[PDB]
RNA sequence: CCACUGUCGUUGAAAAGCCAGGGGAUGACUUGUGGAUAGGGGUGAAAGGCUAAUCAAACUCGGUGAUAGCUGGUUCUCCC
C-alpha cells in the first residue's frame, strides 16, 4: 500500500549469503574456511 | 646399399646431417610400381624392434567434466 520503492523486508529477514575466496577482507579468501591442504580441503569432499 | 671411427655441428644447413676415413658390392643383393597382414592385433635373421618424426600395447573420436587421501590456485572492505 506503500510504493514498489518503499517496501522492505525488515530486520533479521535477510542475511546476505557466504562467498568463498573473494579477498582477505572477506574473511574468506584463499582457501574459503576449508583450511590447508587435507581430504577434505579438495573438492568433491565429503564428511562419509 | 650400408653405417665401424673421429672431428664438426647440438637456439644445426639437418627433429639424426656434413667431412675425412670405413663395410657389402652376382647376392640370404639393391631398387621401382601395385597389392596383403591392423592394435593385445600385425610383423619381427629377436633389438620389445617396427607398425606414418607416436610403441612394454598406434592414432582419432567417444564413455569423459575418468579418478587424483596429491601439488598449485582461489578475486572487495572494516569490526569482535
Ligand atoms: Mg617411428
Amino acid at each position: 500500500g506503500l510504493r514498489l520503492n518503499e517496501l522492505s523486508p525488515g530486520v533479521g529477514a535477510k542475511k546476505t549469503a557466504q562467498r568463498r575466496g573473494r579477498g582477505i577482507g572477506s574473511g574468506l579468501g584463499k582457501t574459503g574456511g576449508r583450511g590447508v591442504k587435507g581430504q577434505k580441503s579438495r573438492s568433491g569432499s565429503s564428511i562419509r
